[PDB]
């Protein structure tokens, strides 16, 4: 067996973690039932439209939101950024998420993530993609999406993607998994690994554009494992209702009467 | 003989379906005759005005429409979006609409349609198009026309396209069907019938573009079933009287004498 | 349930096809133990030397050949010529080939296969063309390979293309069948049952450039549910040996203490 | 044995250089740590937000600096502008830093530095770069960076440049260092003398869009000897607190508990 | 570790392998101490001007070359050929070579190597392709040189792309090497391992080109651990003499005396 | 100062030196007055004419011309045969040419000559290739011209661009030389003493195409200090008429009576 972070996620499965940038919001998260928050200072709605540089939040939020709550809180790091990184371990984040919602910091090399006790989350758009972070030690992957518009499609494009091909390497001839790992630009043991479980090595998420109860149920219905939500879900005026909506949505993703009855 | 969901709108031939926005429009669109109307929350006009993500309207607004009239009420999905779909038919709306006038929720694949027991409306703009549709399951076909436009130029380019090929295939060598179902990307089983039948496997209906009674007939003069109008009636002034204006037009489309006096 | 000729090769699963040019290469061909015989004129290495226009062959000929074996006849007819396959048919062959190594008689166009009685074999290079070539009522498909060269490359090729692409349509979701039938330009029910069965509808056999009892068995453990074979067998030392050698190969695939002795 | 102004910045290795715009800003630095100043009218951000054509600063401006501190005080001269640097050299600056920041006074040739008594500092994005200004007299090089934005991410791909082709020479084979230096558009004799050391011939800093203690400890991890920082630094409230976070960032680089103390 | 069939190879290190077309060739190889003999009916400078299909040799002949010698036997398959793999090694060569000299029988995929007991000799024009094969199942790797054409530039080239990026990776920052696994198109897992190690994980011997003693002894000096050698030695006149003088120019590869002696 | 082999071809100045195929062209060589005899086995005429691979001579042949003459003896190697060269340092050859001649060995890197005692003569089209050839080690430099042709253009192409690029440094502005070495792609350090001291740091020779005691002077009014002759001068009939000639010219390269003489 290949290398790889393993299990570092299972608490999360079947939940929901979300953006927050005041302790109100993060104890209304969990209120709501999520599994887990994202601290940031400034939103991927506001780093959008505004656009300074996008760095590591101040620790002096992020501790503040650990302090307000008892569930896991990840913070973010620009990619390629192994500094932000290792002064966010200090501060007993949970997860960090090398994150292209940020201003990365290096543009050709990821974080090399084995450095690290803390377990990382990262993105990715294809399973190519997804394995090369799982390589450098990611611990769980989430799709990109497209941050802060509200808009599921790229978000579907990435979960029907990376779920097509693992179902792709299943049923392949086995002679033929050393040219699949050479078309994906991944290393084949993880590759022969994916074939032979038919799972991502680590657990899967979707983030990017998740906007209503439909769309998370939905991404779960597309092999999600759970969902990143962005923090308009606070921004819409009965904060405390439509959270807890995404939660159940989530949770009940297979059972139309309770997606009916949250999306009222 | 090919798998479709066949005779499922056969109450709304030579109708006219009008979008509404509140139960009063609603009401007057009952009061003139419409044979079903469209719940949506904001109108095809303010979405190529404004733009943003447009998606299925909140569950309340439709049950309201469903309330306020006694004819079939329809709504809208986003493509691909099968969670939208699955919430839609538990609120018991008699169609959903697949509709290309809301963001995409996929923009590879259509919803498959065979998953669900209530009837869907799909746009196409050729044959081809047209009976991919029908594969997945569609009951009913409506051009696209250009939505909120007022432009009909569309929609006649659509049915003359989609009649031409149906006249076309009528005609054909037998044994050359098989490579006229290659270029029209479409099954060979629904082309040979559509060859064999002289007709679209399930109704055919205008959309898009429709401002004047004119337009209206002119589209049931070129094969349309059935007409669908957007809420630019309500919008006009004496909306009782433009909304008759366009049902009376539909159902005496063939007569010069009537659509000159309700053109008045 | 779609439309196809099944069942009409039973009896030549796991046996070899061997063209003939006389009645003596017919003998030799079926004291061998090959399961039918392909009658011609002029080899496809011939055809590949010299110009000319290839054709149906001599219905005398072919008629020598029917009376010198028990097993089946097969015999040629160019692509889309559907009255040198009225002739065959009523000449009694057992099965006609619609052949590309005979110069093309109709450019666009294949024989309606569906106005015969005889079985047709067609050839194919990827899933999409095998099931295009069914669905005009081919009851046998096998690979073009590249016919007359002893080269076994352009078969591998196909007999991969074929087999990976019915593993692709095996695990792949459900809901993205209908986009996989219009990038295979394929009917979608076809599409539908080899994503189900995990087979082609028919019987698929290799051709084209198997030259040694090696290439013979490699062909079947990549698929293959049997073999043609050139005259290139006759035009060589010992016929009953080298046909002989074949036949076992093909039949002791697996096994390779017998492929070794063969080959010597 | 190459020529090279050797060991002229001995006194700077694992410091801080601060731009000043005025003597108070040049005490702060002094007081915070920094191990330089770098004397300046209008800052890059100033140059890079508004047009004109920036030029060596006044001299009585640099000389105000000069009169405010005891540590080293460095200026700007355009590229090429060996007037510029004449005039400087009779100031009594430390250093002159021939900067891409200014409008360059000649597109084609830097100034000959061998002319000098006065060190210069001169910026590089690749090795090959570095090189050329070694040859022509530079004893320092800092990175171009991106200066006046806060973006770190093109400091690290010239640190990673730099540093990357400084590792190939090492452990090339050396009867390739003679294409190895055409291919850098370096002398030969630098070449070689990279490739047996291991180092460049002179002191390499970073420069360009350090903006927070992560960044300036992170270009140190990268193998830079010391950090250029800009009036950033002053712009922005404490300024006596932000300017000695970032000199104990910078000297304790890989203490992630000191990094995460000083990023709050 | 990486999942490799090592130290398959070891009697060969140092030595020279023939080529062979007949037991007297085999019989003088051996007495020159040649450590290997590849047997092979028709000859890579015959085939590059006959030009037929190339396929596996007779294993008639292939037996005879073994029933000759004492030293081990190799014998070539064509690529993606595995059953002529199958066959061969039921014959007992001690190596197969999956040779680019014969006519590849699959344009995409090489053998799956770990099919089988046998070791295997696959060809690499740079480290990449090498440990592509090696990921495949390769227990040696040889340069592909130019084959049957004397000229040796081709044989530089790729010792010295292999070798030159060996190098690369052993002085490559650490977490660099993802990205260059990435470009390489090869397995992380055996990336990292040479750049641990300095070294391919299997030995890697010289072919193609090789016409003289100083040729041999040269591709040593760029890092071959032995030498493949074509038939050319025997067609030239004195074979004892010349393939003596090959293979102590292998051996005594650094001492130019020696090579002097033999090339006279 | 930069290193270069200097003052190794003295002897040479102001002389022809001729390719002798046999120890009797030596003697007719050395009767004519040349200053050194170039030993090969065939001819620049004959290798343009027939092809396949030229490399280095049997060292038999070159030590029966070496036998044959008291003057210096010179012997090619394939560019960056390094091992050819090794062998011909034992000969004791006085001069190795590292020669485009022959087929080379290494398309990418020259022989580094450093690792000799014995000078190199190296090709150049221009004074950049000469450069670095010189910065290779290389001990005299000759123009490529074009090899047995007996057109000498190519050859005055090369002496006039090479010259003409010396005589352009020398006037250069110093702070200049610094960009004129990285187009020249040559070590500035040997481009600065080139401008310096106006003259290449090695001996400059002509070679490639000189057919005519008219070439041979001409080339030395174009600052050749002593040319390069092929075995053309004893295919031609009256061979010590012609060698004679050549030489007289070469000596007296500035009378044209002399010059009228010996063109007779």
């Amino acid at each position: 067996t290949a290398r790889v972070k393993r299990g570092m996620a299972e608490m999360l499965k079947g939940g929901v973690i979300m953006d927050v940038v005041t302790p109100e919001q993060a104890r209304i998260a969990e209120g709501a039932g999520a599994v887990a928050v994202m601290a940031l200072e400034r939103v991927p709605a506001d780093i959008r439209a505004q656009g300074g540089v996008s760095r590591m939040s101040d620790p002096d939020m992020i501790e503040g939101i650990i302090a307000a709550v008892t569930i896991p809180v990840m913070a973010k790091v620009r990619i390629g950024h192994f500094v932000e990184a290792q002064i966010l371990q200090t501060l007993g984040v949970d997860y960090i998420d090398e994150s292209e919602v940020l201003t990365p910091a290096d543009y050709a090399h990821h974080i090399d993530k084995w450095n690290f006790t803390v377990p990382f989350v990262c993105g990715a758009t294809n399973l190519g993609e997804a394995l090369r972070r799982i390589s450098e030690g990611a611990a769980m992957i989430r799709s990109k999406g497209e941050a802060g518009t509200g808009d599921v499609s790229n978000a579907t494009t990435h979960m029907r993607a990376i779920g097509g091909e693992i179902r792709r390497l299943t049923s392949m001839s086995e002679d033929e998994l050393f040219v699949a790992a050479k078309e994906l630009q991944a290393p084949y043991e993880l590759v022969a690994e994916v074939a032979r479980a038919g799972k991502l090595p680590v657990t899967l998420f979707t983030a990017g554009g998740i906007a209503t109860p439909a769309d998370a149920a939905m991404m779960m219905q597309l092999g999600a494992e759970g969902v990143f939500v962005g923090s308009g879900i606070f921004k819409s005026g009965a904060p405390e209702h439509r959270a807890a909506a995404i939660v159940k949505a989530t949770t009940f993703f297979d059972d139309p009467d309770v997606l009916a009855k949250v999306s009222r």
